[PDB]
């Protein structure tokens, strides 16, 4: 792809994080902690899942960023509406304000309703995310495989400002402790 020139510097918003997440000093990395991380609760925090938002809000233009997923067993990545539900159980779908892909149990799926099987020959270590607000597009690229296309959501109805979206996953197995990292420009 040729989207690299729309690169944006994303940082994580601590206030939105599940209370078990550890966000680095530079706000560019996040991982699951092994306990509650000693923060106060607030209405922004994702309660049920190890999720966090980027600080940046997008309402126009073209944006691109990259995330390192090396050696993780499970994660979700993409964008979401600023007003998505934070508390309780919910599915990742465009109807609920999410445009995402994930890894779970050795398969990659797009967060459509119902979910769509992805066809990835080279397991990615870094993912590129492209948003074209005006066109209503969210695309995902396999940086490990020369930028090959993973998935495009088109005809998106964003219906609000967008925020970068992250889920480090569940780490019941002891094999999913590694961080998500925002990769440098
Ligand atoms: C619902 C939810 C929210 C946040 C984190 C998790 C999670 O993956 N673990 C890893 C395993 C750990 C444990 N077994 O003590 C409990 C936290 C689950």
């Amino acid at each position: 792809h040729h989207h690299h020139h729309h690169m944006v510097h994303i940082t994580l918003d601590r206030n939105t994080a599940n209370s078990w997440l550890i966000i680095s000093k530079d706000r560019r990395q996040v991982r699951m902690g092994d306990t509650h991380q000693n923060v106060s609760d607030n209405k922004e925090r994702f309660s049920n899942y190890p999720m966090v938002l980027g600080a940046q809000r997008f309402s126009s233009g073209k944006m691109y960023w990259e995330v390192d997923v090396t050696q993780k067993e499970a994660w979700d990545l993409g964008v979401c509406r600023d007003s998505v539900q934070r508390k309780g159980q919910f599915s990742l779908s465009p109807e609920n304000g999410f445009w995402t892909i994930w890894l779970w149990q050795d398969s990659y799926e797009a967060g459509t309703s119902p979910q769509t099987t992805l066809h990835i020959q080279v397991p990615p270590c870094q993912i590129g995310i492209f948003v074209d607000y005006e066109a209503g597009v969210v695309s995902f690229y396999n940086i490990t495989d020369h930028g090959s296309l993973i998935y495009t959501f088109s005809e998106c109805v964003f219906a609000g400002p967008l925020r970068p979206f992250f889920n480090v996953g569940f780490n019941y197995s002891g094999g999913n402790a590694a961080p998500l990292k925002l990769c440098p420009l």
